[PDB]
């Protein structure tokens, strides 16, 4: 019965069974109860619930009265209430969701992966002060921004109503709409905001009505059918918790600055570094932490020879592009012949030397076999099989041996990988089956839906990815409930919690007479410094620098002659320099280092452009090539700061122990680029027109008087192949491309949607490998960085008793957090009553704080009581809160003399109560303490970083400073908010690539190609487009990985 195991291979023969039934449902049609096909699954269905309760009933009998035999029992219960309550048809459909939670049983059917889950589970109560640091990011931000934008999203711009009225018309939309909807509404800035956009900003007719829609006022309804607002606290944490995940973070951003002011942007900067970027990383760290805690062919020439045989080979399949000449064709397979032909050989001369066993003896001989007669097979047989021709690459792995050890090394962390990865289809399925319940057949269709199984796991996937997964909450909240969002936070926060546990699963197995005076120059202690204020003064001007100076204004010349003075002074730097230490004989000579050599390129750089600034001549070309190279002089202060100088070479010597992993990153991206080319290449064309659906076909196309045209992100040659694949990794807007790959039909033939399906495998695939890697470089870099760490008064005294005592503490810890629960009961439009109610709360809160600061000064004494810094916080807020109180009465009376603005800022500080909180939390101090001994090594990296954005963001504007946006030439990723058009601008907007939100937009905009008509392109931007965004992507997440890596070290050896 019990005692035997059996038994429990019954059962979980009958929970897999579940499994297929709970999968072949079908919103649709299986809610009607009408078909035969539903009938016998409820009946399955039926069965194995029966079968459940005597299983139950079986081992009740053999136990009497474990987490997982109460979770078999919950099951039961719920079922039995779902099973039994057929007969009522009040919310019955709604009941049968309860039959989502059965796969559950089978985490403690499954040993190894009942084993895993036990230790999340002894993990997750040690994240309590992670979760009280999240608390206050929610409360602190979700008040602030309910005060300042409650109701300002739902601003239109409306007809004046005596306009309508007056002229007897009412055929005019009350409110100016644009020609797409409601989904792009023109929010406007109330008369009392200085937002950025205003009722006079709305174009023309293209007789006049637009122009009459001259008044700001709220509409009905905010944006995203009201998903996104901050009418209420339960509105701000949806947004909040949006821009957490940092996924269409900007397009919250723009709204806010639309409609009440610019400077908004420092509550988004504000709340990505302290929520996005430490608060979800310190959760990294704190896991990661305890879970630590808990005679011729054996000749060298020969085998070099078939080494790079097949390594010509191998790139020589790089050449096809779209329109390939025949006669290159032929070559390829001419080619084909030659090298197939060589292996044959090779095999041959192999065989005969030691006999077929003798060569079976050796695993590489084996695999070499089955690709040549795999090769010669395909000659002889003369599309499947020349796919098997990127196999040919495998053989290197022979010939190298370092990566060959790497390979394995890889395959060794596989073996923990696969436990993980059960958990986790379990954790997706679950979901998938959950989402079809809710939300099935009601996305009525958008491709990103839950109609079934299929779809269904392909959207839950794409949200752990965290692409689009805002455009999946909207539908979800408008369609069903706007309480439909605490199923898309339980899935990203269990998801990425899960996930966090396989990386510091991976970490744990891991660790398991001139000449005289200028050399006394030289050595002066404040040569560094005084040279350092000259390349601070150089980077204001190049800051300076914008695409909008008039040549003839007076700020040009001040620029120009700038660039003069500065020329000359480092130029003499560099000499006096030279003299002292000799250019190159001496061994402290100048070029004996790195750093001098940099200097001396960018001298002569600048020497060259005042030779070609003298030509008067056809010079234009290379002019603007020596502006680019100009916006690379910041990069001398880092040899001139020490600080700087010991990170840079720290993040150089981080290369090293990863290098192979890049090596084997970079080989994978050649041989999915060479393969995505044979599979796309010519068929991510595309007929552009408002009525395409009648269209198939080019010729049609040109017929409609349409234009025929090419995704950016396409696959007509390696080039254009590999700039696909690094956006599928970044995995931002990697699901447009996969779009694209699963409506591919042919060349010239207009794409279908989801025309083959079976192309989820290269797309998936590729996503699933490549984190792989990226997942083992980042335990690289930590593993090496532990390893080098290891290596290196009668009736006074009642009084102070009653302040000695813990009382005062825990009363006073319970009037602030009811005065939090007053602050977020504010909401747009509240009734009278509710403002008279808090404003008496108010009058309490501050009678309390008044008395609490009363009392410590008697039983302390007033110098003594001051030293604490708690008692000075205490009377801080307690001033704070008697200004506030004033100001708001005498307003709230006949006189007026105070500004609206002031009583603003007052009412939104009084948020610094909270604070009075941390005190009782110690763990939390602690927690924030680990980041504060950390600032000299994340410190030093901030200013890399923040390096890093001035030489990107100086070279964003001379490349992309004169992209234009409009009607007639759209734009994807730009807009009125994100350019390059100053340096002020560059540096926002680098931003938002950095966080990595729809940064592959921006892209597009470059990309494009100019127009015939105007006037200062660049014909090969194109080209630069694509290096600048790899390289500021790469090495901007380069950085803040060594970041989290720093805080990580740090808190080990601290604890
Ligand atoms: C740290 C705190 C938790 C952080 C978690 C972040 C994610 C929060 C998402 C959950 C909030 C969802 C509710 C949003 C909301 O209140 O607005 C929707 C709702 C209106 O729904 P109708 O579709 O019926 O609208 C038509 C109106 N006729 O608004 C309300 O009805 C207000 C009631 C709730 C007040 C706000 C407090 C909600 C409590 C949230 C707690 C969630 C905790 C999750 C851990
Ligand atoms: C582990 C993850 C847990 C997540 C599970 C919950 C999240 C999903 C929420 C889905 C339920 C929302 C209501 C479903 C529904 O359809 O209800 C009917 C009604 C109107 O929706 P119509 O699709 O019919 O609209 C079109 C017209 N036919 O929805 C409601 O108004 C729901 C009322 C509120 C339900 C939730 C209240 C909970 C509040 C407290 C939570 C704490
Ligand atoms: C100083 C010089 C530094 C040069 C850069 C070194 C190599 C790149 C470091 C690898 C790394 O950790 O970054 C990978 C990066 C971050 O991974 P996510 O998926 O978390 O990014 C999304 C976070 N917003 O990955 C990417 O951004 C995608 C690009 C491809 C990554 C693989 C690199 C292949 C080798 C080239
Ligand atoms: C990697 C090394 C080479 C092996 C890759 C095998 C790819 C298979 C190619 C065969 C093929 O042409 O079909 C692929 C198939 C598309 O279906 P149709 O051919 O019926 O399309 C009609 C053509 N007009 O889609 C796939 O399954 C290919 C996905 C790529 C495989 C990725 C797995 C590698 C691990
Ligand atoms: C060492 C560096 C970091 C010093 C600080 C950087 C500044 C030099 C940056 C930051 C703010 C920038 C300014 C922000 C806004 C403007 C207004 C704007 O001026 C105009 O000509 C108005 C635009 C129009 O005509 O519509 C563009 C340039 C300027 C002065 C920017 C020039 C570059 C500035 C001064
Ligand atoms: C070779 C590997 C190890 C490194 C990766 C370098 C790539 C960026 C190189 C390798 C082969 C190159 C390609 C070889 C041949 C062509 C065809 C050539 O076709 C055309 O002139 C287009 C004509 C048309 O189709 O209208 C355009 C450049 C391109 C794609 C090259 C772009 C740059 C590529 C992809
Ligand atoms: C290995 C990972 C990290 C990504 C590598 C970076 C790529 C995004 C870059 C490297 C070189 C770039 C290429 C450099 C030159 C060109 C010019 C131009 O190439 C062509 O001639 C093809 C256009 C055509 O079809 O005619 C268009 C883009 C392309 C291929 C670039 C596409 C983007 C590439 C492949
Ligand atoms: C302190 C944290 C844990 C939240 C729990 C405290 C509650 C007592 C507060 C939090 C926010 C408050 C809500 C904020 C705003 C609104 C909306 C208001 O009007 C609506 O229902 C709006 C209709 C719409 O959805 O558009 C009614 C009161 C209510 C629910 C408030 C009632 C009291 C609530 C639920
Ligand atoms: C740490 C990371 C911080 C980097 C992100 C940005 C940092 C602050 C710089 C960002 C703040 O500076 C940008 C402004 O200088 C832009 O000036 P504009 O003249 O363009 O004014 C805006 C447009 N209107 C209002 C005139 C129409
Ligand atoms: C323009 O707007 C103002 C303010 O709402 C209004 O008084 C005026 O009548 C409007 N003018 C026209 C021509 O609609
Ligand atoms: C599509 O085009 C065909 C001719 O090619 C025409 O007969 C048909 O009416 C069109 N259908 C629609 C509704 O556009
Ligand atoms: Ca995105």
């Amino acid at each position: 019965l019990v005692c035997n195991p059996w038994f429990e291979h019954v059962s979980m023969l009958v929970i897999m069974l579940n499994c297929v039934t709970l999968g072949m449902f079908r919103p649709c049609e299986d809610v009607e109860c009408g078909s035969e096909r539903c009938n016998i699954l409820e009946a399955f269905d039926a069965f194995i619930f029966a079968f459940f309760a005597v299983e139950m009933v079986i081992k009740m009998v053999a136990l009497g009265l474990d987490t997982w035999n109460r979770l078999d029992f919950f099951i039961v219960v719920a079922g039995m209430m779902e099973y039994s309550l057929d007969g009522h048809n009040v919310s019955l459909s709604a009941i049968r969701t309860v039959r989502v939670l059965r796969p559950l049983r089978a985490i403690n059917r499954v040993p190894s992966m009942r084993i895993l889950v036990t230790l999340l589970l002894d993990t997750l109560p040690m994240l309590g002060n992670v979760l009280l640091l999240c608390f206050f990011v929610f409360f602190i931000f979700g008040i602030v921004g309910v005060q300042l934008w409650a109701g300002l999203l739902r601003n239109r711009c409306f007809l004046d109503s005596a306009f309508v009225r007056n002229n007897n018309l009412t055929f005019l939309r009350p409110y100016y709409q644009t020609e797409e909807g409601e989904e792009n509404p023109f929010i406007c800035s109330s008369r009392r905001d200085n937002g950025m956009q205003k009722c006079s900003h709305i174009p023309g007719r293209r007789i006049n009505w637009n122009q009459y829609y001259n008044v700001c006022r709220s509409g009905d309804s905010n944006p995203h059918n009201g998903a996104i607002n901050f009418d209420n606290i339960g509105y701000a944490w949806i947004a909040i918790f949006q821009v957490i995940t940092l996924e269409g973070w900007v397009d919250i951003m723009y709204y806010v600055m639309d409609a009440h002011s610019f400077y908004n942007f420092i509550y988004f900067i504000l709340l990505i570094i302290v929520g996005s970027f430490f608060m979800i990383n310190l959760c990294l760290v704190v896991i990661a932490t305890q879970f630590s805690e808990t005679r011729i062919v054996d000749s060298k020439y020969f085998s070099r020879g078939i080494m790079m045989a097949i390594l010509v080979n191998t790139l020589s399949m790089g050449v096809e592009y779209h329109e390939q000449p025949e006669e290159l064709t032929n070559a390829l397979e001419i080619s084909n012949i030659v090298f197939t032909s060589m292996f044959a050989l090779e095999m041959l001369l192999k065989l005969l030397a030691c006999g077929p066993l003798g060569y079976i003896r050796n695993p590489y001989n084996i695999f070499d076999g089955i690709i040549v007669v795999i090769s010669v097979w395909e000659i002889v047989g003369q599309s499947v099989l020349r796919t098997f021709r990127l196999l040919r690459v495998l053989k290197l792995v022979r010939f190298l041996p370092a990566l060959r050890r790497q390979l394995v090394v890889l395959v060794k962390t596989m073996d923990n990988v696969a436990t993980f990865c059960t958990l986790l289809m379990l954790f997706i399925f679950i979901f998938s089956i959950l989402g079809m319940h809710l939300f099935g057949c009601k996305f009525s269709p958008d491709r990103k839906n839950f109609d079934s199984l299929l779809w269904a796991i392909v959207t839950v996937f794409q949200i752990l990815t965290q692409e689009d997964w805002n455009v999946v909450l909207y539908n979800g909240m408008a369609s069903t409930s706007s309480w439909a969002a605490l199923y898309f936070v339980a899935l990203m926060t269990f998801g990425n919690y899960v996930l966090f546990n396989l990386l510091v699963a991976i970490l744990v197995e891991g660790f398991q007479r001139f000449r005289v005076s200028c050399q006394k120059v030289i050595t002066h202690k404040m040569f560094d410094h005084v040279v350092l204020v000259f390349i601070f003064l150089n980077c204001v001007t190049i800051a300076l620098e914008r695409p909008d100076i008039d040549p003839g204004s007076t700020e040009r010349v001040f620029l120009s002659v700038s660039n003069y003075i500065f020329t000359a002074i480092f130029v003499a730097e560099m000499m006096v320099k030279v003299v002292a230490l000799g250019l190159l004989s001496g061994e402290h000579a100048y070029l004996q280092s790195s750093w001098n050599l940099l200097d001396g390129l960018l001298v002569l750089v600048s020497l060259v452009d005042i030779v070609v600034a003298m030509a008067g001549a056809k010079i234009l070309g290379v002019l603007r090539v020596l502006r680019l190279l100009r916006t690379l002089r910041p990069l001398r202060v880092i040899s001139r700061a020490p600080g700087l100088k010991l990170v840079v070479e720290t993040l150089i010597s981080s290369l090293r122990p990863i290098g192979n992993i890049v090596l084997i990153c970079c080989a994978f991206f050649i041989i999915f680029g060479i393969l995505g080319v044979q599979l796309f290449k010519g068929k991510f064309y595309y007929c552009e027109g408002p009525d395409t659906r009648n269209i198939s076909t080019k010729a049609q196309c040109r017929a409609a008087h349409y234009r025929w045209v090419r995704r950016k992100y396409n696959f007509d040659n390696l080039g254009q192949a590999l700039m696909s694949l690094f956006v599928l990794s970044s995995k931002d807007g990697w699901v447009n491309i996969m779009y694209d790959g699963l409506d591919a039909v042919g060349v010239d033939q207009q794409p279908v949607q989801n025309h083959n399906p079976w192309m989820l495998l290269y797309f998936i695939s590729f996503l699933l490998i490549v984190s792989f890697f990226v997942l083992n470089m980042f335990v690289g870099v930590v593993v090496e960085n532990f390893h080098k760490c290891r290596q290196h008064s009668p009736t006074r005294r009642s009084i102070h008793s009653l302040c000695t005592s813990h009382y005062l503490d825990l009363f006073i810890t319970f009037i602030i957090c009811v005065n939090v629960i007053t602050m977020s009961m504010e909401h747009y439009n509240q009734p009278k009553s509710l403002d008279e109610a808090l404003k008496y709360c108010n009058y309490v809160f501050t009678i309390v704080f008044v008395f609490e600061a009363a009392l410590k000064l008697v039983a302390f004494g007033f110098r003594r009581f001051f030293k604490d810094r708690w008692n000075q916080l205490d009377l801080a807020i307690v001033l704070l809160s008697l200004m506030g109180i004033t100001l708001e009465e005498i307003e709230m009376s006949a006189a007026l003399p105070i500004n609206p603005t002031i009583i603003r800022i007052m009412r939104v500080l009084r948020i610094a109560r909270v604070l009075k909180l941390l005190k009782m939390a110690t763990g939390m101090r602690a927690l924030l303490d680990t980041v504060v001994q950390a600032l000299p090594q994340v410190g030093n990296l901030g200013l890399l970083f923040m390096l890093l954005f001035f030489i990107y963001a100086a070279l964003g504007v001379e490349l992309f400073g004169r992209l234009e946006c409009s009607e007639d030439n759209p734009c994807e990723g730009l807009s009125r908010h994100a350019t390059f058009s100053n340096f002020g601008m560059a540096f926002l907007t680098l931003f938002r690539v950095s966080t990595g939100d729809n940064w592959n937009g921006i892209m597009k905009d470059t990309l494009r190609e100019c127009s015939r008509e105007d006037k200062h392109c660049l014909s090969y931007l194109p080209a630069l487009s694509p290096v600048y965004f790899v390289t500021f992507v790469l090495v901007a997440q380069f950085v803040l990985v060594n970041v989290v890596v720093a805080v990580l070290m740090k808190h080990l050896e601290e604890s």
